[PDB]
């Protein structure tokens, strides 16, 4: 039995993150075959972002991302859409000038109208929002908020509604799965954005953790009272990092431990609608590169081998079917 297929009978949805060009890599067709056999919901990793998809002030391309929706249609899965506004990878013609509020807000709004118009009934959940509050519990300086002040946020999610009324609108963002400083933060600029009528249908936990996990009782707190605030909730970017170093038996164990928990706790909150790692081989992973000295964080190896905590999630999920 297949994880999505065991999603489907608990009516959630079990995804990854898809590479760039995956298509056309050296083992696009091994990496294609696992990718519709496990899962039912798809997040282009990075051609869905400002640098590909709109490269030039008046230019826009489509083209890669609409071959990530293409290969979800063609397999059963829905689309998660990544990211309408963020800070990172901005192209030159947006950080190489000084804006003015009224110019950036133009074109902020342009951006979100032409992106998810393009895909409007075809991308069903959306990160309108990514990151925008800083590791210290404040709002992000970002080019958008320094520019534009705190509207931008309520603006962003209210255009992208506009622009698709069905489309499921999040905020996502890291470090804030346990109630803390940031994740406090988050839930107080939420609350008052819904007070005010504002469309931000659910938040996102990227879930950017490591073989230690999460202070459980903490998380499931957090989890109860955002669910409370009338949002869905969704595991976005999943990947359980491990020191590349020592035993890697031991590691892999406590990945397999930490993965069930989360699992565990999430299918225990109605208002959970999809988990999603972000990538599942090993071979293909950005935390190599971001957290160093670690790395095998997802759910296969490099020769796609499955690890350990694929079989643990499994086991989780056929668990919480048999009970029901």
């Amino acid at each position: 039995v297949s994880l999505r297929e065991l999603a489907e009978k608990l009516n959630i949805y079990i995804g990854f993150a898809a590479i760039n060009n995956f298509w056309s890599l050296s083992d696009a067709e091994k990496y294609m075959e696992v990718a519709r056999r496990e899962f039912n919901i798809l997040t282009p990793e990075n051609q869905m972002k400002w640098d590909t998809i709109h490269p030039e002030r008046d230019r826009y391309n489509f083209t890669p991302a609409e071959k990530h929706v293409e290969f979800a249609e063609e397999n059963d899965m829905i689309v998660h859409g990544h990211t309408l506004v963020w800070h990172n990878q901005l192209p030159g013609w947006i950080t190489g000038r000084e804006w003015t509020k009224e110019e950036l807000l133009n074109v902020l709004e342009d951006h979100i109208k032409t992106v998810v118009s393009h895909f409007k009934g075809r991308v069903k959940i959306w990160d309108v929002v990514n990151e925008a509050v800083s590791d210290s519990g404040t709002y992000r300086e970002s080019v958008w908020y320094k520019t534009i002040g705190p509207e931008y946020i309520e603006k962003a999610f209210r255009w992208a509604k506009e622009a698709d009324p069905d489309a499921i609108l999040i905020y996502n963002d890291y470090s804030i799965e346990e109630i803390n400083a940031k994740s406090n933060f988050v839930y107080n600029m939420i609350k008052e954005l819904k007070e005010k009528g504002v469309p931000v249908d659910g938040i996102g936990f990227q879930m950017h953790i490591d073989y230690r996990g999460l202070n459980y009782d903490s998380f499931r707190r957090n989890l109860e009272r955002f669910a409370k605030l009338g949002l869905q909730i969704y595991i976005t970017e999943m990947d359980v990092r491990i020191p590349l170093s020592g035993s890697e038996e031991y590691y892999l164990k406590k990945q397999a431990e930490v993965c069930a928990k989360i699992f565990d706790i999430c299918l225990d909150n109605p208002a959970v609608k999809a988990i999603q790692f972000w990538g599942f081989t090993d071979k293909y992973s950005w935390v190599p590169g971001f957290f160093k000295g670690y790395g095998k964080a997802l759910l296969f190896d490099e020769n796609y081998n499955p690890k350990p905590c694929y079989y643990a999630i499994k086991e989780v999920l056929e668990k919480k079917i048999e009970e029901r």
